[PDB]
């Protein structure tokens, strides 16, 4: 039997785990420290690549093989990355035949590395260890041409004392790679499969009797003022005879020094216990990331630890940090970046973290594995809570009792080394709150007995596994976790006392343009008890950089390495882009993360409440706006004294206000610099009406002209000429001085480009016939009336599905058009995609202004980071390039949008708003290109205006569905906006008047018989050039007795029936809320 | 002598001299009788014998007065059962032991309630 | 049936003395027994309504506590539930109370607990 | 009405000593405080008939007892009764059982007293 | 039992402008005695933080007063606007076996009962 094929084996020569020491990070300086005695073993190494193991030249361990031909290729990175072989991106199903614990012995990418190193002669009064930090996914070592042993776990150490086998001067080391393994079972994560020496390697030297492992927990009193610290230490002895002085060094984060240990000690194998206390400590938390040093010294062996002073608890189910209430702000993140791949750099590390505070997040899920040791320190240092998780899930492996690998006695070993490598490596940083178990990994005897080992290790932190909580309650947990809960679940757990508080492990599924109805979720967390936050999935896109035949980069997801089988663009499921440039979907999360709440109690009264759990906003710099029809017209700064929980009032004069509309925005920023941000970085806003505007209307005296021909209504108006199809029923043409505006006809559209959400949730199957009714239509009928100032073109559509749709335009004199929409659907349609028009103009029209929500793209379940302003942008920065081409672009509640060619500008008015989008390309284009790269040049911009367009979701991304609330529900539907094509822009608040009543006539049986019934007939005429929108209540005697909702489209009349019941002798009052009254008599 | 790390009483030193030789542990179990392997009791109450082996500590805390100390721990179990261990040692050198035990909506009925320790022969 | 532990809550105590002698199992180290109540309801309510009676129970003593909580309407036992409180732990109940007719009327426990309640 | 004696049986005690110092309040002569109680139904019955189950409750200490007797079928509480027992008295308690199906079921108390009772 | 939550309810006095005194009360007499301060505007509320000692089988009784810092056109220095008293801990009570007798003679008309040198 092959070693990389037995599941009992985990390695062999392997030193025990412990504590990490190198690199150290000095918290005072923020520069990585080495030891003196330390050969760095990255650069270059000779490199032989075969298809598999039995494929690789014999006695290519041996000092005399001649490697000379050989490839060089650089330590750390994944030979996926240099060329060699390709990489493989499945989801669940395993890249090989599934038959644990057996792997292809025909397909098994393999990796030799070979390199000579020369150690100095003073190293051998000493005791050599060769430390890997990590591999992927098996290797074997030989070194000077004997075997020392092999290793498993892809993502902890593998230590090997050498000190026997290595002599002074020049040394072989030779290192074989296996890309499968029985431990890839153990692997099968949703992410590329890689492989090769990806972390750092390194040799290193310690004295004969030297410190082997340190473990120091905290504790806090009651009142979480005074500390105490307990300090393990284990000493290792090989050959020393002579006693050693042990020294234990204090320093405080001030820098102040406290000799707390000063003893002599025989040499020997054995573990020293202290406690200390220490008054008024200084806390570590997430806000304030205070760290202590204890430095230790046995004879000639030196080392550092950084630890915090922070207490985890539960209370009556509520999540305690340091006392207070905590709630996790979190995302999931997988290490990965776009040229390296799993080989990823402090540099980038840094730069991650940075952006995650930049956007009010306060917890990464390391998902779904132990990262590279670099990362806790940096999360120590910076401030961000952490849930470690071992490198353990076997998805594609069934989940029953029977089957899974978690109830298999011969996988029992395998779990317990993954587990128990992770928690020896990372035990001591202050940042890790939580341990987790693994992911998607079944339920068994094989877990629960890990989980219990690391309760009796360590006391100091929760447990954590959903793949035992989604089975129901698990006693060898300490939080209940699920994966993408709906609210219903949410709400359910909260209606019962509770032990155990209740964490989303993911939530808010990020794939594409997502992430909706995120306010929904922390509007029910932060109201009901037991529920503590969650983890986002996830922080970054895993796309590889490529190139295509012209040589234009692209993303690149699964199956474009010709990779079968492949679970396509799957593993796309960022809030920022592979290169960390963020997607509209972050400025939501900032906003809905911020830990300021601003609430308005009159228009000048605004109440603050200080949510952070250990700082002041009087470190905050307040400031306030007020924007006029969106430009900003007073700001003034303010301090503001709140402790952690307090709420206080802030008052602000206002302005006398005229006919115009006022926006209050009120903000905080950092005062200073800090480690992750500049003073002026915006932490928490928010604004408010405080008050809407007078809209004018006004009487226009100027005529209209009108031309009747065979194919062609025309109608003139100052100099603008539109031109009318009757054989279309389309408004085909504006000349505005004989110079075309369109390239496209104006067309009713019900259509958007699917989403990641909408494919998972079958959309483009169950909405088709919308995208058929957005293309045909039959005209049914087409007429016009002329008025002294004005004329209205009146079109009437059927449309597939059966749905009918008005469409009314009227020109003014004065060169103006009010263009209106109805649409009736059919009994038996499905919900509408979108409702609004689109048209093209030419590309020359390249800059676009709005007052509206911006200046980011928003949409119906995903626009409370849109600020109300004025905006300017160029149309090619008016989109966002996701990596799989989707819907994107969209302004919400915009009053007015102007494009301009620079002479000419296209003018479009709300009434009173409307939601637009601009792109360089047809809607067509943007649905059929499946990559950046592939969007095609065009010679015209689409203009969409819209009604509204149906939300995101996103609660997941394989069949949910948005929430209720953000669903056009197939019921009739009107909506209008004014355009003008004008040198200049005119006043949005200003439009045409014109008629606005209805006709009315009300009909009955004057009389009936005690028992029968009434029936209320009413006809409503509308004469008038906009669909109205109308609530028909009908009164008995005084008192509302029913009531209809009704839309009238233009030159159309609707008639109602009413039923009343129950009237008794006498007579009656009828009356309705459009002035007709009658008397009712009961026989 | 108590241990933070598994909440259980672990040893009793009495003049010097050691009497316990195992710790204290709530325990629910009893050793099948042939009516009970009959009744497939060692099937259907497996889950109590679980809870009597392993136990996870959710919390633990003290409280002193000036003739007496309490030492309360809480612990879940599996089954999802919740168990309360309070001891109080008073001056005169006298310990009471309480337990309560809060069992989850869906566990099957329990053998036995009770503490178990082993002492010197 | 009546030889068989249901799942319900249960308590259990005993004390343990290591001495040269064997003490009288007749004594016993004092504690205090008593625990601390609040009751709370509306004031008032309409006639059909439903009232909810809230009660809260503090248990700071070392033992566990084994009550029976009675809910009396005007003199007469309405309700009772039965609670194992264990020691430093709070413990809150709802009964809900059906059929009150206009008027005023007597909500009382068994743990010196009282309060009048109209009903328009 | 929440400060008000309705007629109800009630007990009440007090410790009177005549003595040329004050002792402590806390300290009080120890007595038996356990009652002697007996269950008895029919060991049997048709569906559809009703169970009535008889307690005896004997009081043969010094102080006078006041109880809440409980009623389990099957584990779920179904009946309580407030008693107050005089010294050197007996009382009588009858409670009727309603809904029993076919199957055997288990009556008990919170007084230690069981009894497994058949429904034909 | 160590944290206490004050709510001042004057439309325009801050609380700065009052001495306050904590009390604890060892069956009834007191122990401990100690006065503070706390700065709190109308409508406000704020926690205070009470050390307490090592408590004894007796019955332990909080007191938190506010007082007059400084004398007033209708009042002197001292005089307590507002009080709130809590227990602390309830009393362990104590039972003691008695062995020593009583003496009982009939006659016609009277019982007599003899104990220590009180006749009954
Ligand atoms: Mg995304």
């Amino acid at each position: 039997p092959y070693e990389w094929e037995n599941p009992q084996l985990v390695s062999e020569g392997t030193e025990k785990s412990h504590a990490s020491f190198i690199p150290y990070l000095d918290p005072f300086s923020g520069e990585w420290e080495y030891p003196e005695e330390f050969i760095s073993l990255n650069g270059n190494w000779r490199f032989l690549f075969a298809k598999n193991p039995f494929e690789v030249p014999e006695d290519f361990f041996s000092e005399k093989f001649d490697d000379s031909n050989w490839d060089e290729i650089e330590v750390p990175s994944n030979w996926e990355m240099k060329g060699y072989g390709k990489p493989i991106y499945t989801n669940v199903v395993y890249p090989f035949e599934p038959n644990p614990p057996f792997v292809p012995k025909d397909d098994n990418p393999t990796g030799v590395y070979r390199r000579w190193i020369e150690i100095p002669e003073d190293w051998f009064k000493k005791e050599i260890f060769l430390h890997f930090e990590g591999v992927r996914s098996f290797f074997y070592l030989w070194v000077n041409g004997k075997k020392i042993g092999f290793s498993k776990d892809s993502c902890t150490p593998a230590e090997f004392r050498l000190t026997d086998v290595l002599r002074p001067g020049k040394n072989l080391i030779t290192v074989e790679v296996l890309k499968w393994s029985d431990g890839s079972y153990l692997e099968d994560q949703d992410m590329w499969w890689f492989a090769g020496i990806y972390r750092d390697v390194y040799l290193y030297a310690l004295p004969k009797f030297h410190i082997r492992d340190v473990f120091v927990r905290t504790d806090l009193d009651e009142n979480y003022r005074n500390g105490k610290i307990f300090l393990d230490v284990e000493m290792r002895n090989l050959g020393e005879e002579e006693e050693k002085d042990l020294e234990v060094t204090l320093i405080t984060p001030d820098g102040d020094e406290k000799t707390l240990v000063k003893e002599t000690v025989k040499p020997e194998d054995r573990v020293l216990s202290f406690a200390f206390d220490v008054k008024d400590p200084k806390k570590w938390s997430a806000e304030t990331p205070h760290l202590y040093v204890l430095k230790l010294k046995l004879g000639e062996d030196e080392k550092k630890v950084n630890f915090g002073f922070r207490k985890i608890e539960i209370k009556d189910g509520t999540l305690l940090f340091n006392g207070k209430p905590l709630y996790i702000k979190g995302v999931n993140r997988h290490e990965f970046d776009p040229d390296r791949g799993h080989a990823v750099t402090v540099e980038r590390m840094i730069q991650d973290i940075k952006l995650m505070k930049q956007h009010n997040i306060n917890t990464v899920r390391t998902s779904h594995y132990p990262n590279q040791t670099k990362w806790y320190d940096l999360c120590d240092y910076f401030g961000l809570y952490v849930i470690d998780e071992a490198n353990i899930e076997s998805h594609g492996i069934d989940w029953d009792p029977e089957v899974t690998l978690a109830n298999r006695w011969e996988w029992e070993k395998a779990h317990f080394d993954r587990i128990k490598r992770m928690v020896e490596r990372d035990k001591n940083h202050p940042s890790i709150i939580f341990w987790s178990l693994g992911n998607e990994a079944g339920d068994g005897v094989n877990f629960e007995k890990a989980a219990l080992w690391i309760k009796k290790r360590d006391n100091t932190r929760l447990i954590h596994y959903e793949g035992t909580t989604r089975r129901g309650e698990s006693y060898y947990v300490d939080v209940f976790s699920l994966m993408y809960p709906k609210m219903d679940i949410l709400l359910e757990y909260a209606s019962k006392k509770r032990e155990k508080p209740f964490i989303m492990c993911e939530y808010a599924h990020a794939m594409g343009n997502s992430v909706g109805n995120l306010k929904d979720y922390w509007d029910v967390i932060e109201k009901y008890p037991y529920l503590h936050g969650g983890c986002i999935w996830d922080w970054v896109d895993q796309g590889i950089r490529k190139k295509d035949e012209n040589g234009r980069e692209f993303w690149a997801y699964g199956g474009d390495f010709g990779d079968t089988p492949n679970d396509g663009n799957f593993c796309i499921n960022g809030v920022v882009l592979p290169d960390r440039t963020p997607e509209p979907e972050l400025y939501e999360v900032k906003k809905v993360y911020q830990n300021v709440k601003i609430r308005q109690v009159s228009k000048d009264t605004y109440e603050v409440e200080n949510r952070y759990l250990f700082t002041n906003l009087e470190m905050f710099d307040g400031a306030w706006k007020i924007r006029k029809d969106g430009e900003v017209i007073e700001e003034k700064t303010f301090k503001i004294f709140a402790e952690p929980g307090e709420k206080r009032l802030l008052k602000i004069p206002l302005p006398e206000m005229d006919d115009s509309e006022y926006f209050l925005e009120i903000s905080f920023s950092l005062s200073e610099d800090t480690p992750w941000a500049e003073k002026g970085h915006v932490v928490a806003w928010e604004q408010f009406l405080l008050k809407a505007p007078a809209f004018e209307k006004k009487s226009i005296s100027d005529g209209v002209s009108l031309r009747e021909d065979g194919k062609h209504l025309t109608v003139e108006a100052k100099d603008t000429v539109y031109v009318f199809s009757k054989l279309t029923g389309l408004l085909e043409q504006i000349l505005h001085r004989r110079k075309k505006i369109l390239k496209s006809p104006v067309v009713p559209n019900f259509w958007r480009v699917p989403t990641d959400n909408d494919i998972g949730n079958r959309m483009p199957q169950r909405l088709a016939i919308w995208k058929r009714a957005s293309k045909e239509r039959k005209l049914f009928k087409m007429h016009w009336k002329k008025e002294e100032n004005r004329v209205s073109v009146h079109s009437v559509f059927q449309l597939p599905g059966n749905s009918w749709v008005y469409t009314t335009y009227t020109v003014f004199g004065n060169g103006d058009v009010l263009v209106d929409l109805s649409l009736i659907p059919a009994e038996d349609v499905p919900e509408i995609p979108r409702i609004g028009f689109q048209f093209t103009v030419p590309e020359e029209f390249g800059t676009v202004e709005w007052y509206g929500r911006g200046p980011h793209e928003t949409y119906w379940d995903r626009k409370e980071s849109g600020l109300f302003a004025r905006y300017r942008k160029a149309v090619g920065e008016m989109m966002h390039r996701y990596v799989r081409p989707q819907e994107t672009g969209n302004r919400s509640d915009v009053r007015w949008f102007a494009l301009s060619d620079g002479e000419t500008k296209l003018f479009v008015s709300g009434m009173p708003q409307i939601d637009f989008s601009v792109w360089p390309f047809s809607m067509e284009d943007l649905e059929r290109v499946q990559h950046i790269s592939e969007l095609p040049e065009r010679d015209f911009v689409t203009v969409n205006v819209d009604f509204r367009q149906m939300g995101l979701g996103g609660d997941d991304s394989w069949g949910a569905m948005p929430h209720l609330e953000y669903r056009l529900l197939p019921k009739p539907y009107r909506f209008s906006f004014r355009m003008r094509i004008s040198e200049e822009i005119p006043s949005w608040r200003v439009l045409a008047a014109i008629p606005e009543t209805l006709h009315v006539e009300m009909s009955s049986e004057d009389v009936i018989r005690e028992g029968d019934t009434l029936r209320v007939k009413f006809s409503l005429l509308n004469d008038t050039p906009l669909s109205k929108e109308k609530q028909v209540v009908l009164f008995v005697d005084g008192n509302e007795y029913s009531v209809r909702r009704v839309v009238i489209p233009p030159f159309k009349k609707e008639e109602l029936v009413f039923k009343v019941e129950g009237l008794k002798k006498g007579e009656h009052l009828i009356h309705t809320n459009l002035n007709t009254r009658k008397t009712i008599y009961v026989r």
